């Protein structure tokens, strides 16, 4: 399987080859989110995680408020098991039994050296499923699903506020940061230890905007490796890139990937992990040069570390 793409490979994260092999063989460009998030429970590095007499007849009450299923005819008896349903319990943000709370910090301290490997072998292969696996990435760290409301991440943003955000059309973090002071002060009906946690987190949330330069646009020939330079430039230079998460109890680097590919085609030309450290800066990819004919191409850049923050560019070539 390993004729495999070096340049491909974005992070220098680290697991067994044991588990290198599995995940291989488990995963194709057709893997789903749910599929992901099963192979990396089979991961051999959760055999450190604890395993008690009682715990599956428990975990079988506990997934039935839970809304993806363990695979149909794989065996419930091992720590994959647990893994699973774990997770899916702190995207929800299930209350747990403390023994549970205890596995789940466990489970959590393993994670991210295992879903930056699965990221890895897709890109690897030029697989744009690339992308699912960064969103599981994204679930991992804030503890929220993909499909509730991205609000979520803000600290003490109970259901009540919620509703009072939807009431004026409020949707984002942008949109938070940008109310006025009465109607500010208004919705966060929150204690003053608890407005600076709110604080904390949409200061640091990232606002990025994206460009890229594009040499000799139209007269591009197919098979020739072809630059491209991405510029990605903030506000004010970040004075630490360090994550807020609530959720997530270890320290955390904000870090992005740049992805170059075509949607239609399903297919990833480059990929590079970047720090955005500064006010400004630039990177350079390098892809091949598709066959002749028209392409449509997007350029992603993708957070690590938060939801909805993330950035996208389409832009079309002409090969002769």
């Amino acid at each position: 399987i390993s004729t495999l793409s070096n340049g491909l490979i974005a992070s220098h994260y680290g697991v067994s080859f044991f588990t290198i092999q599995s995940f291989v063989s488990s995963l194709s460009n057709t893997s789903t989110l749910k599929n992901m998030l099963y192979v990396l429970s089979t991961a051999v590095e959760f055999e450190s995680v604890p395993l008690r007499k009682g715990d599956r007849a428990l975990l079988v009450k506990l997934s039935k408020r839970l809304p993806l299923r363990f695979p149909e005819h794989t065996s419930s008896g091992s720590v994959s098991f647990k893994v699973f349903l774990l997770l899916q319990a702190y995207f929800s943000r299930l209350e747990l039994p403390v023994d549970f709370q205890n596995d789940l910090k466990d489970i959590l301290e393993k994670v991210v050296p295992l879903i930056n490997v699965v990221v890895d072998i897709l890109s690897a292969n030029g697989y744009l499923n690339a992308t699912t696996a960064m969103d599981l990435a994204q679930m991992l760290i804030q503890g929220v699903w993909d499909v509730d409301n991205p609000l979520r991440q803000i600290p003490h943003f109970n259901n009540k506020i919620l509703e009072k955000c939807k009431e004026i059309n409020v949707e984002t973090v942008y949109d938070i940061m940008a109310l006025e002071d009465e109607e500010r002060d208004e919705i966060l009906t929150l204690t003053d230890s608890q407005l600076a946690q709110v604080a904390a987190f949409v200061n640091n949330y990232p606002n990025v905007e994206l460009t890229y330069s594009l040499n000799n646009s139209d007269s591009l020939i197919s098979g020739v490796k072809q630059k491209i330079t991405i510029q990605l430039t903030r506000d004010v230079e970040p004075e630490n890139l360090q994550v807020t998460s609530e959720k997530y109890p270890f320290d955390k680097l904000e870090s992005w990937w740049l992805v170059l590919g075509e949607v239609s085609k399903k297919e990833l030309y480059a990929i590079k992990k970047v720090t955005l450290n500064k006010e400004t800066q630039q990177y350079e990819l390098e892809f091949d040069t598709p066959t002749s004919g028209k392409h449509n191409l997007t350029i992603w850049c993708v957070c690590d570390s938060y939801l909805d923050a993330d950035k996208e560019l389409s832009f079309e070539i002409n090969v002769k």
